């Protein structure tokens, strides 16, 4: 809950919040997309890991991106 800035950065508390609500709603989340706001931070593996559970745990799905069409029913 370590709110982001005004000017739209955010932290890793708050990529971590957008990308587990747009992983609630879809249900799914490739792991590049995860990695991809992660990129602002230095975040490895290991701490991708703990997010992954953390994700898998509240309800989402992480696919590789190699996949996805489940959620495949929307542009955005």
């Amino acid at each position: 809950a370590d709110k982001q800035t005004h000017e739209t950065e955010l932290t890793f508390d708050q990529v971590k919040e957008q990308l587990t609500e747009s992983g609630k709603k879809r249900g799914v989340l490739t792991y590049e997309e995860i990695a991809e706001r992660m990129s602002s931070f230095e975040i490895e593996s290991d701490q991708m890991d703990e997010y992954y559970e953390f994700l898998g745990e509240q309800g989402v799905e992480l696919i590789s991106e190699n996949e996805e069409t489940e959620d495949l029913e929307h542009h955005h």
